[PDB]
């Protein structure tokens, strides 16, 4: 069932604009994070490993960075082996549209574009696997 996921358009660290509604038809694992955030750091390698399994099953990750710069985010991506889309919520407009407080917070969006599950806090690799299975087409 779910609720409609608020649409947004944000850049990646190359300046490419990504619009959430353009990912309809795929599951979207929408993860809010910051470079300073320890529970975020812990789960990033798990996300990358699971993405290897689920990209070919029609799950996309969109990891929304809260407020930091292209260079800070680039450096983090390289350090953590990020192999999936990362966008920059430069002014917290997307954070606020999702009503996110602590980091990380994750929204599991089905192929219809509806939020079916919300997860606050760090996620184990087993949990991430389950979450991606939930939203795959």
């Amino acid at each position: 069932e779910g609720s409609d996921a608020p649409n947004f358009v944000l850049e990646d660290t190359n300046g490419k604009r990504i619009e959430l509604s353009d990912l309809k038809g795929k599951g979207v694992f929408l993860n809010f994070w910051g470079t300073w955030c320890e529970p975020c750091k812990k789960e990033f390698p798990y996300m990358a490993n699971q993405y290897k399994h689920f990209k070919s099953q029609g799950v996309e990750i969109v990891a929304v960075n809260v407020g930091e710069s292209k260079i800070a985010v680039h450096n983090f991506m390289k350090s953590y082996g990020v192999n999936f889309p990362v966008v920059l919520d430069t002014d917290r407009q997307v954070l606020d549209a999702y009503d996110v407080s602590p980091l990380p917070t994750t929204f599991l969006i089905n192929p219809e574009g509806k939020v079916v599950k919300v997860v606050t806090g760090t996620m184990t690799e087993s949990m991430i696997h389950d979450y991606m299975n939930l939203i795959k087409p």
